């Protein structure tokens, strides 16, 4: 069994459920932005979901991450972003941005503070309907908003059932072409996925990195080696370098296991 630095971890084997490794794997802590997963899980599970729908982007998402001192992915205000875009700048540089804008497209409300509520009232149920029980969401972006390296494993594993989850969390760079507001269409400057197991792990297909001033470094992770898929959570380590360390260490001993 591997040391690692964060103060909370779990893995376990995807398809079977089994538990690879524990470390304070239900004690409840800060999620920081690994609370994005959620918010992709919810706005993909979305009745009315179209991911090619284009949103304004609203002088608010920029006041947020400015206001926040928040990870964003540069949306431009006034340019129009389809619901892909917004899902690959949620996910790879970790836009909270983009968290604000896919919350506010599909939460329910007359005003953006409502829907922004209501979004959050979604995560919250999606984690009732998952059976969890240490997992409070108080944003759409990571003292109320906690989880636990077991739950957020399970949330990890139940967004990996949609293929475009999938898809996105596995992408390493992404080029969004927006609409300007003239209609002309803009190269934005390029999305690197902030998660480096996907170049330093072989095998790597995901998740989501997180930190934050109370969460520390988080990061979800997946990957495959000869048809098994190990899927965890590190929680509160002490560094990006340590995480992605710990994440390793424990994928490599789930796989030798
Ligand atoms: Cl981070
Ligand atoms: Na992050």
């Amino acid at each position: 069994k591997p040391t690692i630095a964060a103060v909370g971890g779990y893995a376990m084997n995807n398809g079977t459920g089994t538990t690879l490794y524990t470390k304070a794997a239900d004690t409840r802590r800060s999620t920081g932005s690994t609370t994005h997963i959620m918010t992709a899980k919810v706005v993909l599970a979305q009745s009315n979901l179209n991911l090619d729908a284009k949103v304004t982007i609203q002088k608010a998402y920029s006041d947020y991450v400015v206001a926040n001192n928040a990870s964003q992915a540069h949306l431009i205000v006034g340019d129009k972003v389809t619901v892909r875009q917004l899902l690959y700048g949620l996910m790879l540089p970790s836009g909270c941005d983009a968290a604000y804008a896919l919350a506010d497209k599909y939460g329910s409300g007359s005003t953006r503070a409502a829907r922004v509520k209501s979004f959050i009232g979604k995560m919250n149920t999606a984690a009732t309907n998952l059976g969890l029980h240490n997992t409070h969401f108080d944003s759409f972006d990571g003292g109320a908003n906690y989880s636990t390296p077991r739950d957020l494993t399970k949330i990890a594993s139940s967004a990996m059932k949609n293929s475009t989850f999938r898809t996105v969390v596995k992408t390493k760079a992404y080029t969004a072409k927006t609409v300007t507001k003239t209609g002309s269409i803009r190269t934005m400057d390029t999305w690197k996925n902030t998660n480096g197991l996907l170049s330093s792990y072989s095998g790597a297909i995901g998740v989501k990195t997180g930190s934050g001033p109370e969460a520390k470094y988080c990061l979800v992770f997946a990957a495959t080696r000869g048809g098994k898929t190990v899927i965890g959570t590190v929680l509160a380590s002490t560094s990006i370098p340590a995480r992605e360390s710990d994440a390793t260490k424990i994928m490599n001993y789930g796989f030798a296991l």
